[PDB]
């Protein structure tokens, strides 16, 4: 029994079996996977889920189902994942987001991860939370600075688990410290 998580309109929780079918929908979705090397088959998105799964019990945080009560079962992911991989701001935690496009423009990523950030720094009292994504995912990187996470362009990175001449292979990077997120 992790800790379920509420705002206003979302509910933050964990995982269930049902999820996958709409789960596995959003990763078929070149729009929602625009960004990312591909689209994700049924088996893939079950071993997303199952990574998931793992943190949530390793961890007792993780990157929670959202559920629309009043509306929706399920319509993506938001939340925590530790970063462990070789780069420069590694260690710490990420925050970051899927929705499926019809939730789009409503203000639930921003709200999801207002719900998630206010965990990092409340309850778990975490230093710093960080996000990553490419240039041109704008409503990704829009999302970060939003909530009042900064950039500095000299901390761009090649993404370690990209080949070294991948396309997408360079990222920018955002963060927000507790001090920042407590001032707002
Ligand atoms: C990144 C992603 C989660 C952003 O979702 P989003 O709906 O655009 O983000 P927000 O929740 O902040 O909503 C902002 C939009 O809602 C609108 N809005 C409406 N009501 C709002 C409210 N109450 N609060 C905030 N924004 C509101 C804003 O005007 C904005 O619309 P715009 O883009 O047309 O200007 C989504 O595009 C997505 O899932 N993308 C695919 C997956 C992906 O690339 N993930 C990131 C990998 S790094
Ligand atoms: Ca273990």
């Amino acid at each position: 029994a992790i800790s379920e998580l509420h705002g206003p309109r979302l509910l933050l929780r964990a995982w269930r079996d049902s999820d996958r079918e709409a789960f596995a929908e959003m990763c078929a979705d070149p729009q929602v996977m625009e960004f990312f090397p591909s689209v994700l088959d049924r088996a893939q998105s079950d071993a997303l889920v199952d990574r998931v799964q793992a943190h949530f019990a390793e961890r007792g945080y993780g990157p929670w189902a959202l559920e629309l009560p009043g509306e929706a079962a399920f319509i993506g992911f938001t939340g925590l994942f530790d970063v462990t991989m070789d780069v420069h701001f590694a260690p710490t935690v990420e925050i970051g987001w899927r929705l499926a496009p019809a939730y789009w423009g409503r203000g639930l990523a921003r709200e999801a991860a207002e719900t998630a950030l206010d965990f990092a720094f409340e309850r778990l009292r975490l230093p710093e939370v960080v996000a990553f994504t490419t240039p041109p995912n704008r409503r990704s990187w829009g999302l970060m600075e939003r909530l009042g996470m900064r950039r500095d362009p000299a901390e761009d990175f090649d993404h370690p688990l990209l080949a070294a001449d991948h396309p997408m292979r360079r990222h920018i990077l955002y963060r927000v410290d507790a001090a920042r997120w407590a001032e707002r």
